[PDB]
């Protein structure tokens, strides 16, 4: 029969065997399995989407993305694998490369050396460079979706909230729904943006730099409101050019009904850490997204002095497009385009 793992049918066989689990999380048990082909053991995702709109949208943007992308620091597809009519397509399984941890587990059983702080920190802005230069957003970084190994080899994974990015259309009102996680996000997703620009992955870099350093999220926000407040208790209350820049007057006056709150200072936070870190540090955090620090300029900071090189950190063919986007797209045209995305994988084929 087919193969199955924890009463769930994992139909990967017979090139994928022996499989084991590994975990869930976006509607998908991971595994790894053997590949019979490549004599490897691999990660293999299985994904059912075709229920729901939204699941469909972010499978087929992150197929998309990542069969374009090539790239050392960001996880691969090397197969695809889903029934071979459609009507029978009701699972697909993503075959990458098998990593060793994330970075989340990682920081619940070790606290992090400076030089290892370092150097995940240059990899993660290494990856994050390419990303951005083929004007793609993740908008969902966050040390659950940063893979390791035990040689310190690290990659970005899950690109389903994934973009690209539009600085024109970035506007929107107080309160706008959001998707990526709370901890994550920059203040001004709660104020006036939709996280369509390239200010929103440095922010969540600088809160995964903050929590590299102490083993705590930084801002562990409990509602979408409080997750500002938060925020702005390290940051202290917006400076006066700061709240001007924010357009729309319902924003404007929240914050203004807030308490005033005193700026923590970066080294009262975090005494021992190095004070080039937390130079780079307060640039990825600042609340004004057109101040906040750009890949480039973090990759040059002193911080990471021994690493950067931009002979050594590939950039993008050109920018990445969407002949049309997904948002309106019904699930059934969705599933459409997976289909016809992954039939490259296909035994046969020409
Ligand atoms: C409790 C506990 C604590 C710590 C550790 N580990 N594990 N590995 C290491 C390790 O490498 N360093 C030194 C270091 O800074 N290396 C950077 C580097 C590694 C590869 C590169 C590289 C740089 O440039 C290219 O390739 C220090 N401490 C470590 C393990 C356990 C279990
Ligand atoms: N390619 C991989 N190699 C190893 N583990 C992987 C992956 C992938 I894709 C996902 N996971 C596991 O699923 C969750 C994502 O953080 C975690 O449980 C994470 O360990």
């Amino acid at each position: 029969g087919p193969e199955m793992v924890r009463g769930q049918v994992f139909d990967v066989g017979p090139r994928y065997t022996n499989l084991s689990y590994i975990g869930e999380g976006a509607y998908g048990m991971v595994c790894s399995a053997y590949d019979n082909v490549n004599k490897v053991r691999v990660a293999i995702k299985k994904i059912s989407p075709f229920e729901h709109q939204t699941y469909c949208q972010r499978t087929l943007r992150e197929i998309k993305i990542l069969l374009r992308f090539r790239h050392e620091n960001i996880i691969g597809i090397n197969d695809i694998i889903r029934a071979p009519t459609i009507e029978q397509m009701k699972d697909v399984y993503i075959v990458q490369d098998l990593m060793e941890t994330d970075l989340y587990k990682l920081l619940k059983t070790q606290h992090l050396s400076n030089d290892h702080i370092c150097y995940f920190l240059y990899q993660i802005l290494r990856g994050l460079k390419y990303i951005h230069s083929a004007n793609v957003l993740h908008r969902d970084l966050k040390p659950s979706n940063l893979l390791l190994n035990t040689t310190c080899d690290l990659k970005i994974c899950d690109f389903g909230l994934a973009r690209v990015a539009d600085p024109d259309h970035d506007h929107t009102g107080f309160l706008t729904e959001y998707v990526a996680t709370r901890w994550y996000r920059a203040p001004e997703i709660m104020l006036n943006s939709k996280g369509y620009t390239k200010s929103i992955d440095i922010w969540s870099v600088g809160c995964i730099l903050a929590e590299m350093l102490s083993n705590r999220p930084i801002f562990p926000g409990k509602h979408y409101l409080d997750q500002l407040n938060h925020i702005l208790g390290i940051l202290g209350s917006p400076s006066q050019e700061d709240l001007n820049c924010i357009i729309n007057l319902k924003a404007r006056n929240y914050l203004l009904s807030l308490p005033h709150k005193n700026k923590v200072p970066w080294n009262r936070l975090f005494p021992n850490a190095d004070s080039k870190a937390l130079d780079l540090l307060d640039k990825m955090l600042t609340f004004n997204p057109h101040k906040r620090i750009e890949v480039e300029q973090a990759l040059a900071h002193p911080y990471l002095e021994q690493y950067y090189d931009p002979s050594d950190e590939p950039i993008a063919e050109a920018p990445f497009k969407f002949d049309m986007e997904l948002d309106d797209l019904p699930k059934e045209k969705l599933k459409e385009l997976i289909f016809e995305e992954t039939a490259r994988f296909q035994p046969g084929y020409r």
